[PDB]
């Protein structure tokens, strides 16, 4: 026998003009933050847990995908953790996302760490390709966050 | 983009091979780094102290070609049959963190060696498609097993 899967970690931070309270509220409201995702299709929210359906264009990795997740840590207006899984037509993701919001000149800095395990179709693609695709998703989400908050 | 990420490939291989020697003879060989390191193609050096060891290799695998170092320790031991080796390795562009477990059992008078190798691969080895790394990994495994047979 011989088998494999991928482990991934990303970390970063970005700044927005909004107050930490306004930013934390947005980043803990799935109905609002789901619209930051490229290819957003729908969201369901209850009891701190949510599922987002997306159309992926990312792509060798394409088509409908579903992310199901729950808040764990949730300390207003400064820190949150989300744990969940993602599925497309042939791939799996299990992940943890931790973020912090701090005052930054009356604006906010959002700092974040994503860790995940990827299985299925995608586990073959190798890190150079997957990094390209992951960076597209991250940039699109962060741009979406800035857009939905009314930055610029 | 103030974000960065890294990908690692988690791999598991399992196998068995037979050898024309007694379990005690095979087990002694497989627990003496001065003996078993010679099984590695590209072997340059091994230094032992006690139950812990550092091997330096010239790899020619590869895309994966160059100087490599592994530092490992025997972590579990059952003096005719079983052992565990845990360690880590690096070249100029890739990393490895691994556990190898083996059992030396009797068979046909002689012995059979059954083993499981689990690795987290980083860097260049992880950036390539998982399918390319798999072919290289099994090539190395085959060359090492051949080297074991030769040395014995």
């Amino acid at each position: 026998a011989g088998v494999w899967g991928l482990k991934v970690r990303y970390e970063g931070s970005f700044e927005v003009s909004k107050t930490p309270e306004e930013v934390f509220e947005f980043l803990t409201d799935p109905k609002r933050f789901s619209r930051a995702f490229p290819g957003f299709k729908s969201v369901e929210v209850e009891d701190g847990s949510f599922t987002i359906e997306l159309r992926l264009s990312l792509g060798p990795l394409r088509g409908d995908a579903r992310v199901r997740a729950s808040f764990e840590d949730l300390e207003k207006p400064s820190k949150a953790t989300v744990k969940g899984s993602g599925r497309g037509a042939g791939s799996t993701l299990d992940f943890t996302l931790r973020f912090a919001v701090e005052p930054s000149g009356g604006g906010s800095r959002v700092s974040w760490v994503f860790e995940g395990n990827v299985g299925g179709l995608a586990a073959s693609m190798g890190g150079r390709v997957l990094d390209s695709l992951a960076r597209r998703m991250i940039n699109d989400v962060i741009s979406g966050v800035k857009r939905e908050l009314g930055e610029a």
